[PDB]
């Protein structure tokens, strides 16, 4: 399914971004992506070095409103990432709205809040048209999914997607590894009963969206 | 010459060979090459078709000359042992141009400061001479050219690389090891003592070289 071989290296081989000073390489824009949800929520924060994906951030998290904590986990994922790249000039996010569209509009609008207050930059939403035809900063997901998946799948067994050494995660950083834990659950991947996927999820959208396809989706919230 | 790329990779792209405890494809067998004399060694590995560059060291020089040489390069290897046990055996290549005689006591007295201070097969590459003795140095002639295409080839490929922590007691806090070793690579036209302990280390990592190694 997915290689020993790829597994392997992307554990011990990650992207030392704080080496050089010289980014005329990598992205300047941090994609980031996150499944709400007894359940978890993943947030992933992802960015391109020349032909290829940079895992910047990963968060999961477990549980004084929901809502307001899940915004506040992800904002500061974000603006640590941000802090350590600062090549990073762009933030286009993602929220999924799938079982409840309506806590997924206060929590985009909680995120943006929370980050501009912290730093100066362009912040844009994944922006879908709603029940009264009109555009809201949320991802609708579904039949797109299963290409998404066989797209990692692929994508990761050719050694595509990398960690970096200074990947932010204030969840996962204080129990395990970030990347053996995310490993836990690629592991764990299948093509289409007790089994949290919700950091990988993320991980897989985030890395998804990139594409030109989709650069328009992105609007300013 | 070498590609813009490759170095910034070399420079940016490590190995952290301690989150993974498999070395079910990992090179047990840690290589070691010595250009005597500016004088230059290196401690280089094996991950499935690619190499790792373990330990370095760059040694400038009070009298018995030969004595540090062999301590210096000494202390490298138990501490890289030391951080991957996986590693069970070693083959050392030890330059002997000038004199040949000096070469073969350096190899006898790395053997000792090991051996002492860790339990571990250790293999030396043999040249035989006037009587055909086979003596445990090794004699660098044509190759030279071979053994500096073959990397030019492998380092811009990528197969190349560096271990995140990595040895170096000769070089390690005023100058990144890394760094210091990369403007020695642009310099390469087919001092450079440094770079080619590199260049010779990998090339003997090769299956065409096995026998040539012997128990001293
Ligand atoms: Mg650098
Ligand atoms: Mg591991
Ligand atoms: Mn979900
Ligand atoms: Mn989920
Ligand atoms: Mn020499
Ligand atoms: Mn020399």
């Amino acid at each position: 399914l997915i290689t020993d071989q790829s597994r392997e290296e992307f554990d011990i081989l990650r992207y030392s971004t704080l080496n050089t000073n010289a980014y005329d390489y990598f992205g300047k824009t941090l994609y980031v992506y996150l499944d709400p949800a007894a359940s978890g929520t993943g947030v992933a924060a992802v960015g391109a070095y020349r032909h290829q994906f940079l895992i910047y951030g990963l968060e999961h998290f477990f549980l004084e409103s929901s809502e307001v904590a899940i915004a506040e986990c992800a904002a500061h994922m974000i603006i640590s990432v941000l802090s350590l790249h600062p090549y990073l000039d762009e933030l286009r996010i993602a929220v999924e709205g799938n079982t409840n569209q309506a806590a997924a509009v206060r929590i985009a609008c909680l995120i943006r809040q929370s980050v501009q207050s912290s730093t100066l930059i362009r912040v844009l939403f994944y922006h879908t048209p709603d029940q009264n035809h009109i555009e809201q900063p949320f991802y609708l997901m579904g039949r797109d999914k299963a290409l998404a998946v066989e797209q990692f799948i692929s994508r990761f067994n050719s050694g595509y997607i990398k960690a970096s050494q200074e990947l932010v995660s204030y969840t996962i950083k204080l129990s395990h590894d970030p990347i053996e834990y995310l490993l836990e659950q690629i592991q764990n991947l299948h093509r289409v009963n007790r089994i949290s996927d919700d950091l990988i999820i993320a991980v897989i959208m985030a890395t998804y969206l990139c594409d030109d396809i989709h650069a328009i989706r992105f609007r300013v919230s």
